[PDB]
RNA sequence: AGAAAUCCGUCUUUCAUUGACGGAACACAGGGUAUUAUUUAA
RNA sequence: AGAAAUCCGUCUUUCAUUGACGGAACACAGGGUAUUAUUUAA
């Protein structure tokens, strides 16, 4: 029982001059000792034998390679700091064979036959072990004895058996009773570092041992993976297909400045074979199959294949092959990985040192609370090492309003109680009234406000008293004075199992990166689901939103797409001016206003406008002269910094993030154009900075904005989903991920964040594999039937344009290519419902720009005849439609209709996708 | 740990001619035996003795009166059908003292000293018992002995010890008794040859009637004795004379008078009305109005204002303690004088056949491809003329019973207890390929079959999991059958735990219900009354919605079309008012009053109520020949285009409209007949005079009753669905699980009926000032209350706002007014208008010097910049409540009078208050 | 074991032969506290 | 135990000294398918 979770806090210590020097000296002492154990432990682990690896490997599920474990511990790439006995990339195998008494394994030969860091060199750890045995004055076998004991007692970590924390110090030096070298080891360590202290030696050992063990295990896995890479590297029959794929770059399809390796995912992987199969249809519109496949790949899992290279493959499709080219792409991948990725080196690292029971308890705290301001300090009582050598405890203060608010502030409520004072845990601070009168520096106002609210709560007798029962708090401090504080708490008895009455939910991600949730209940009786093996019921549906108010107006940071067209006329007007005055880009036609009009003719919202205008500015900058670029430089600055720039406005929507990316592209295109970079002179970050420092300043700021925006978006999505769970007694959450030890940054972030957050509220998280969850029919798919449907959209017939017919034709010609078939049949249903079958053949003839194309007003007249007027609503099977025709009511607000003589629920498609993940068991 | 629930079905049996005679003969035989058993059991119970009552009453929790139990069983008022030994209304005390051997108690004497039904007479049960002992050929003590044995063995029901269900028949007849043979011969001679089931049913009917009436008479006699003690308590009857001299006085124009009970005066709180009246005379009824509002808000009946106006006339002289005691005296005297004692008559209950319905799994189905077999069969034992009992099949029809249970499911995996939306199953909707062609008088039922049939072809119909082995069926002389299905539900509790979810619900002044959903949490904000930590989940409004071509109407609160959308109806109404002219002071030719309606731009149902009142007023004075045409216009009002017989939601507005239309017809009848106080009219005269209009009276009352029933059911359904969607396990409402509104009583009793079906636990409490309590602050621990506010733009502050401010300000003394008083104070302090306070104290109804509304508007516009700003005004029945915490969904945070406040839906606050109540 | 039957009801200036839905049973003198759109703009 | 300190961040043509809010930590060739109102009426 007892689920446990950790919440942590971060700040920087603010000691005075004496204590600051004490802390820095203590931390430097701890580094110096840590590096010393690093070298000595490097020698010890160099001294291990195969038999030891046998005892440590008795219990493992997978039969382990002893020779490789011995190799990774006996030879390491290290920095100059921890290098004693150098060895060359030739002598490695020769000496290994000498040490093991057998032929060097093929996997070990790959480990040795590897690229190494520029600043890292090889080291013979066994020879280091022998020289350590002399420098200790003991016989080799005595220290081998002691090492045998330590590995047995799990005092040290061996191949797959991790150590028991820091027991080695108490076992060996604190006075597992038979040592040969104990006195020598203790004197060696004590002479080289500092006088015996259990805590200090423990921290030194921990840092050194952690670095060495993680890098050794990484090298073992790396050697096996590299051997498999090599075994596949010779697999190719002939690099003829590989040369033609690589020669893609030479041909006219690629105009890019710089070349890149062609990996399997660029081709779409396995489905490219399906693509050729769809290509067998004819070359009538290879493009439609390209687009459908790419769209499906981007929707489900992998990165969308780049279309250009696939058009070039379409050029050579008959000769080269499907299997042969795709294996050729695999060859490109494997060779580049084999050559590029170096072997992991063993270097000390920059982790901090942890003081145990370092924070004074909140009830035992000392507060200088004044009536007009509380005491916002949290004190640590650390042991520090003076120059003389004695250890004494000193008080060091730090500031953290979050830690103060959630835990550290003293609550004075007689009856009220809480674990953490934060809205996600159920507590809201009383808002500030118009009597507040905060007067402090601006650079503190936010923090001051928090204090005010807390103090107000204390004044009202409202501040709840924490019930965490904290007995000790650790604190982890680094050389920069940054402190990290973990609070570990108990949550509740563990569930894990899904009974009747239990509530679960699923969540899915849109193409526009907007999330949606679907909440279900396990019921005693009703509708049966074969995958789950129980009876399910639909509770509710909705979208994930994170809302803030600005003078009473609500903005959803996660999906706000900006001002509508008519509301940013002036900004548009300024853009118009710049586009008018300036004139076209490199075919030297189109003096810019035409494109601007095209952007404005769609009447877009503000952030889409900003993205498209950023694309237009990079295009404009592209050809222009060095003297011309000065003028444009000024306008770029107003675009990025004034009135509506991404540095001033932008929500957390996908639109805003791509706008920032496009603005970065503007600056990069500026730098390329001015520098005339090409294959002869590949401009670097350094050259951009030296050339133009301020615009590099802008580039840095933009990447910073971007990173913070992504982090904030992930945190907010997780928060919104957790609140929705908390209000609806949801006990289980399912998302697109796997919990073991191909992805989107948003999908990865949200999944790992919910993994972090759900155990705090005793909510159990599951991961699954979302394959075509956008199209599966809830309660029908895999129960037991395996049923799919297409996505629809609802549009008034007055606005059926040429693109509706283009989409209809494209969906109809795509029966063979994967997700296309559901769309093909969808069009069939459409034709069956509105009785337009006669047009089908003419729709087959609908090609890109034919004059003889059946026009849209024909369709409008037929649909108006069929529905009476031009304002009636029709449903059209289109990709990424917002309407899903569900067999059952599995979305909130879904309505019931009859389409093609079939009972149907008009549902939010995204809500259907969320339900489909909620009903998934296979990951 | 296994609670039970019952769902029942009602229908009518449709046997053929032969089986119809068999069934009617069986039922008539069963009545005849039941009536015989009634007379004989009346005699047997006439023979009980005090010692028997002791032996049955030893283990009573309370102290019981044996003499009264003996008396109520020894003398009964009966109908002529079961009357044997007539006894006169004088001789009872004498004969009772003869039979008991002691002085007849005054408590027992009151039961004898009573009014009785016109067609009911007293019965000497002792002499009937004596002669029954004769006719059996036995001695008195032998049957006293067997009666003792029967009473001891819980075979018969004596005062507090209910009988065993039907052990008597098997115990006394089924094969150290003394008389067994004589009694068996007696029953079998009079009734029919021994059958355990038939004799059991006969006995059950007779015995049940007798025991209910005996216990009821015991309670009635005790209550009457206390009423007599309190009626005779009052020394000087002068004050009551002053009340009815009120009746003679001018404050009354109604056709007929009535007894003046305590609740007409406001009860206890009337004393404070004096205390309020002592404050200041000049403006008397302001305090009166406050109390009426106060009384209507709580659980009480509104005192009629007219009587208090006269009471104020005589307040100084007639006194306060004397007036309320005198009103209690009138109440007690009329109750005592005109409530009869409960008589023992056989009754119309039906007879229950056990295991009478063929199981659904063993049923015979003549299923055709275009129509299923919608018959449910019974296999009943019936008595032929020869005397033998034989089983026959009789079919009946019930689409609800068929849909929920009886139809066979063909889904491999789906399952259900009942196929109804409240239990989680929705029938597949009909497609445009359905093609139903049947009689119109069946289309609804046909539609149900179609849906079920469609569900069957799709493999969708879930298989019931009720595990039914036997079903009873209760049949009466009219062929009406009732079928109870009893099902297993789950292990309840009264132990709210952590994670348990509860809710409360309250009812508005406009009969609009609201619900508040809370959770018991491990940590957070403590509630002293509950003894736990609570958290607020959500809040809402109870709605029951139906669609009409995609437009949603809430039956519970739809107030009808908006003004501009019903011009035509108004034109007709306007024309009729135009042509016609005023009513009795015979001024004000009707149109102007009509415009008084239209100037407020009301919605349709409010318009219909007010216009119905106006037709009533018109009808009042008019001549007999004139009424000729007014009748036809009344008819169009009630029957065409928008009359209540065609439109009307379930809102309080529509019900008041129906009440007003009935008032119209009653005023018609009075006006046409020129009935008066000494020349009264009866229903018989109304029917004979104008039969068709009495037919509309019938139809209107039927509509009223059906609408009320539907409203109660829909409110219960909506609340139960809301609970089911939110894992709510507890419900709390204003009731007690054993002074009321029919809606409050009905909703509480219906939720009591429905919640145990979903393993939901219902609690009742006492809603006192729940409209004003501050959630999580009231009784935590201090008792804090607040007034109700409303939000209005300053452009529309009128004279009535100033009136309400003045009235609330002068009402510090009278109960809830105190809170409203402070509200106005807070109001002024917030808007910095304290200077006006004194002038607001001078604001009387129609003064010329009144501070006008535009002063306030100019001042408030100054304070808030514009005339479109929103201000909060303390008004009675306001829709806004200023809560200490966020205890309503959609609540916003403001600062009022330098106090942080949540603007909450007031009704939602009341629901939260009901949810946090533990004392009833 | 006999093809008939609205089980009882509700809503809508919409009364619907595919409109949408709900139900254990018993037995006061004259009435305060709008929706689609879309038009020249802000 | 020393009166200072935005812990780190987000939103808004609103940048706020009472605006509203969120967070365990580690370590490619040129862009893809509106809201308040209230005005002559229905």
């Amino acid at each position: 029982s007892m689920s446990s979770a950790i919440k942590s806090y971060k700040s920087v210590l603010r000691p005075n001059e004496r204590k600051n020097q004490l802390l820095k000296s203590t931390i430097q002492c701890l580094e110096d000792g840590s590096a010393f154990f690093f070298k000595m432990l490097q020698g010890l682990f160099g001294g291990i034998t195969p038999e030891i690896v046998r005892f440590s490997t008795e219990q493992e599920k997978q039969q382990q390679d002893i020779a490789l474990w011995c190799a990774v511990n006996w030879f390491r790439p290290v920095s100059q700091d921890s290098l004693t006995h150098t060895i060359a990339s030739d002598n490695l195998v020769e000496k290994f064979e000498e040490y093991y008494g057998g032929t060097a394994s093929d996997a070990i030969k790959q480990y040795f036959s590897a690229s190494i860091g520029e600043s890292y060199y090889w080291n013979d750890c066994r020879q280091q072990y022998y020289d350590l045995c002399r420098e200790l004055g003991v016989e080799v076998s005595d220290l081998t004895h002691d090492l045998e004991i330590l590995c047995r007692e799990k005092c040290l970590a061996v191949a797959t058996e991790s150590n028991q924390n820091n027991s080695i110090i108490s076992v060996l030096f604190g006075t597992e009773r038979d040592w040969c070298c104990q006195e020598e080891l203790r004197s060696y360590v004590e002479q080289n570092t500092i006088q015996y202290d259990l805590w200090a030696w423990g921290e030194m050992f921990n840092k050194a041992h952690t670095a060495l063990k993680i890098k050794s295990t990484r090298n073992y896995n790396f050697a096996k993976q590299r051997l498999e890479q090599f075994k596949e590297i010779q697999s190719l029959n002939n690099l003829l297909v590989v040369k033609k794929l690589n020669d893609f770059f030479d041909s006219e399809f690629f105009s890019g400045e710089e070349t890149y390796t062609i990996c399997v995912h660029h081709l779409g992987g396995k489905d490219l074979s399906k693509l050729y199969k769809a290509w067998e249809d004819d070359p009538a519109d290879p493009e439609n199959a390209i687009v459908v496949l790419c769209d499906d790949l981007k929707n489900n899992f992998k990165k969308e294949p780049i279309r250009n290279i696939l058009r070039y493959i379409f050029t050579i499709r008959q000769e080269c092959s499907a299997q042969d080219i795709l294996a050729a792409a695999k060859y490109n991948q494997q060779l580049d990985r084999y050559k590029s990725q170096k072997a992991n080196p063993s270097v000390l690292g920059n982790q901090g040192f942890t003081w145990t029971n370092a924070v004074i308890l909140p009830e035992k705290a000392q507060r200088n609370d004044r009536p007009n301001s509380l005491d916002l300090r949290i004190w640590l009582y650390l042991k520090l090492r003076h120059p003389d050598g004695r250890w004494k405890k000193h008080h060091i203060p730090f500031y953290d309003t979050r830690f103060f608010q959630e835990i550290y502030a003293a609550g004075n409520s007689p009856v009220d109680t809480c674990q953490f004072r934060t809205p996600r845990f159920g507590y809201h601070l009383p808002k500030l009234t118009d009597q507040t009168a905060i007067r402090v520096n601006k650079k503190h106002v936010k923090a001051a406000k928090t204090e005010a609210r807390i103090r107000l709560a204390i004044q009202q007798g409202t501040l709840p008293v924490s019930n965490l029962k904290i007995t000790e708090i650790s604190a982890t401090i680094n050389s920069k004075g940054q402190v990290r504080i973990p609070v570990k708490f108990d949550v509740g008895r563990q569930k894990g199992t899904l009974q009747i009455g239990d509530r679960f939910c699923g969540y899915d991600q849109n193409q526009t990166a907007s999330h949606a949730y679907s909440l279900w209940e396990v019921v005693k009786e009703g509708q049966y689901h074969k995958e789950l093996g129980c009876f399910v019921r639909f509770i509710s549906s909705g979208d994930i939103v994170s809302i803030t108010e600005n003078r009473g107006n609500q903005f959803d940071q996660l999906s706000y797409e900006g001002l509508a067209y008519p509301q940013y006329a002036d900004w548009r007007k300024k853009a118009s001016k710049f586009v008018s005055l300036w004139q076209i880009t490199k075919i030297v036609t189109v003096e810019a206003k035409e494109k601007f009009d095209a952007i404005c003719k769609y009447q877009p919202r503000l952030y889409k406008f900003n993205k498209e205008y950023a694309y237009l500015l990079r295009d404009i900058v592209r050809g222009k002269s060095l003297v011309e670029l000065q003028q444009i430089r000024q306008e770029i600055f107003r675009f990025i910094e004034q009135d509506c720039g991404v540095t001033r406005l932008g929500s957390l929507s996908l639109s805003t993030l791509e706008t920032v990316k496009a603005v970065k592209g503007i600056i990069y295109s500026y730098f390329s154009t001015a520098l005339n970079a090409s294959k002869n002179n590949p401009i670097s970050d350094e050259q951009r900075k030296e050339f133009d420092p301020e615009l590099f300043a802008l580039l840095e700021k933009l990447e910073l904005i971007r990173t913070r925006k992504k982090k904030q978006k992930v945190e907010r999505i997780a928060n919104s989903l957790i609140q929705t769970c908390l209000e609806n007694n949801i006990k289980f959450i399912r998302g697109e991920g796997d919990l073991s030890t191909s992805m989107d940054w948003l999908a990865r972030g949200v999944f790992n964040k919910i993994r972090q957050l759900a155990p705090m509220h005793n909510i159990t998280l599951f991961g699954c594999g979302s394959l075509y969850t956008s199209h599966q029919d809830p309660l029908v798919h895999r129960n037991p039937d395996k049923a799919m449907k297409c996505r629809w959209a609802a549009i008034p017939v007055k606005d059926i344009g040429d693109w509706v017919l283009r989409k209809l034709s494209q969906n109809l010609r795509a029966k063979n290519i994967g997700t296309g078939e559901y769309y093909h049949q969808g069009v069939k249903e459409f034709l069956s419902h509105y009785e337009l079958q006669d047009l089908e053949e003419e729709l087959l003839k609908w090609r890109s720009d034919r004059k003889s194309n059946i026009p849209c007003w024909v369709l409008q007249n037929r649909l108006a005849e069929k529905l009476g007027n031009k304002e009636a609503v029709v449903y059209i099977p289109v990709r990424g439609g917002r309407i899903y025709f569900a067999t059952h009511k599995v979305a909130t607000g879904a309505v019931s209709i009859v389409f093609d003589q079939k009972q149907v629920w008009v549902c939010n498609a995204d809500h259907v996708a969320a339900a489909n993940i909620a009903l998934t068991v296979k990951g």
